[PDB]
């Protein structure tokens, strides 16, 4: 489905915070005893509405809520951390949970370079037939 | 292994309860503030002993207990939610954790339609050899 | 990267403890009510420095700490149990997260026995051409 922003307004810029994902700490700053307190672990960035991604994302978060709330209602876990890992598992099961029938629409196996390897081998025995 | 029910008795019908997995909520019922309390989130169904699945399942649950208890004894997690996700991961690793040697007994890759694609291409160069 | 032990010393033998992974319990010992208390669930073993694995492992644990501490700083989970399962997921995604182009360096599909199946089928139509 496409995402249709249907909110009263949209802030087209996203000034975000998160935790660092790349690069090493400086010196001993990685040691809990020496490093930042809880308030000082955040990085910041700014994203603009290229391709309408920001207004689309605001709408996406809004539309996700019902399914997410129903999921939380049905779980007995007090705090849920496993949603993305389960999505990754389901991604793999969708493609590799059954036998991969080559050339089928649900088998992500490309023998294109494998054809060029065998279609070039036709002249290996049919051309070399002295 | 096959499942041999060895219990004193078997209730051949399973009147079960669980949480809903399909279909949307009605109106605002998905909102925690408005929706059912803890006691009202359950659906019910009834299953009969077709193929002996119910008596088999009672025996299966009984026989699972030792391995499950030994697993719980060895974990330090207070509440364990990850068993099924780990089974899914192990399902994928069993089939895709190594190189898939096509035509081997442990490689779930079907080139049957791939043969028909190349065995039909024999007359592409051997029949068209004017 | 290779592992260079750069510690002041290395105990080349590893006298370890862990929990049992194989074989069934004896009699009723798997029942929590009857089985060992928390202190009695451990097995022990001894490993020597063949292939330098023990001194390498001491260095590996030391070198892992920075990345592990930075990971723990950034998580909101109070107790983290999911690291190995996430590694397994990432192992599968690295190999099977995209289309597998046969004969490419990132596609773990071996058609070697598949070649022998088709290269032996060359004389199925070219040799049998009466
Ligand atoms: C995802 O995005 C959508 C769209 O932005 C949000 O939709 C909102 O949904 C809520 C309901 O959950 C709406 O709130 C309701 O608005 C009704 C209409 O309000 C107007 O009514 C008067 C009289 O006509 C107008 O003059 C005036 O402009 C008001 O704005 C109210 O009548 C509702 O209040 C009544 O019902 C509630 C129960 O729902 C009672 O508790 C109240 O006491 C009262 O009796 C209610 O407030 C809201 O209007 C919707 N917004 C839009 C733009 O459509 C989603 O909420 C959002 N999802 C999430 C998870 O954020
Ligand atoms: C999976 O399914 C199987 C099969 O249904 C269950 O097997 C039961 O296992 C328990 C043991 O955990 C058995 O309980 C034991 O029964 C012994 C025999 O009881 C009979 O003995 C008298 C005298 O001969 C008979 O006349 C009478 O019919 C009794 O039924 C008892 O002797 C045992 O009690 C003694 O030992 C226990 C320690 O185990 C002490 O605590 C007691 O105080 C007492 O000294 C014990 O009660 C039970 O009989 C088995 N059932 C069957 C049908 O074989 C599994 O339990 C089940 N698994 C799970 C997880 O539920
Ligand atoms: C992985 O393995 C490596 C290598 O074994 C470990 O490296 C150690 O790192 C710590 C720092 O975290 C080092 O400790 C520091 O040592 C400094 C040097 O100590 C020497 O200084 C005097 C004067 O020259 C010498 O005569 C004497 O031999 C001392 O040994 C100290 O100066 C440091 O103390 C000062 O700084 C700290 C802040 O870091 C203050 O808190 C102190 O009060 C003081 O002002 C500090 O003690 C240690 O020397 C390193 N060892 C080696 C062998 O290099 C890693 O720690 C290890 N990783 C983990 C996670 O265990
Ligand atoms: N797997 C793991 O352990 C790690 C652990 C911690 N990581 C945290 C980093 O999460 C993000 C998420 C998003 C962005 C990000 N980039 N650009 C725009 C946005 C952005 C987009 C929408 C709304 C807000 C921000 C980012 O920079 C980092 C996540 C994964
Ligand atoms: N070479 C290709 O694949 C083509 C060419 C380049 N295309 C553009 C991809 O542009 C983005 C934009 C954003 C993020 C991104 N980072 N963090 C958070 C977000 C994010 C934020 C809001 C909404 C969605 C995502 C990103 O990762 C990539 C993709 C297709
Ligand atoms: N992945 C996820 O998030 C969801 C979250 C919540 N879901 C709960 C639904 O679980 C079941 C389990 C079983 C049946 C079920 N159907 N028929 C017979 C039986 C049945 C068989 C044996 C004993 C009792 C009942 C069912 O209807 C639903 C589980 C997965
Ligand atoms: N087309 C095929 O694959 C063939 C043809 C159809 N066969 C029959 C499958 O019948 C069932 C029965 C039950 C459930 C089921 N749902 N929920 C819980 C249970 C469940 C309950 C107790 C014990 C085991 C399972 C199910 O899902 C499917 C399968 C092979
Ligand atoms: N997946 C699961 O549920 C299970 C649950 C519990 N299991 C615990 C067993 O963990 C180990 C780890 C290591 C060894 C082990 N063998 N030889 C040498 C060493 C060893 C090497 C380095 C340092 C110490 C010891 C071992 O015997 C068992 C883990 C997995
Ligand atoms: N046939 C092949 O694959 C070849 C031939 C045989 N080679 C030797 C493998 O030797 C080991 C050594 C150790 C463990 C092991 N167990 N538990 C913990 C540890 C462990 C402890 C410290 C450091 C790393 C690991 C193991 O499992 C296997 C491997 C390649
Ligand atoms: C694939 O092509 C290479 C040449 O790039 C060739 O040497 C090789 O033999 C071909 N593959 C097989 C299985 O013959
Ligand atoms: C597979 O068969 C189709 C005809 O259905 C043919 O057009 C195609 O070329 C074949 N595949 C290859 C790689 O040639
Ligand atoms: C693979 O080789 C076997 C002989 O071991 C042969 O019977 C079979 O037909 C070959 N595969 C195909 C797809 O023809």
């Amino acid at each position: 489905e496409a995402i249709v922003n249907a909110q009263p307004k949209c802030n087209p810029n996203l000034h975000y915070w998160t935790t660092q994902d790349e690069g090493a700490a400086i010196g001993l700053a990685w040691i809990p005893y020496f490093g930042p307190a809880a308030e000082g672990i955040y990085i910041e960035g700014l994203m603009h509405n290229q391709d309408g991604l920001i207004c689309g994302l605001r709408q996406l978060a809004n539309e996700t809520t019902q399914a997410l709330q129903l999921f939380l209602r049905a779980t007995t876990e007090l705090r849920t951390f496993s949603i993305l890992n389960r999505k990754a598992i389901d991604f793999l099961l969708q493609r590799w949970g059954g036998t991969c029938h080559i050339l089928g629409p649900d088998c992500c196996i490309e023998p294109a370079d494998w054809t060029k390897n065998i279609t070039d081998k036709i002249d290996q025995i049919i051309h070399d037939f002295v």
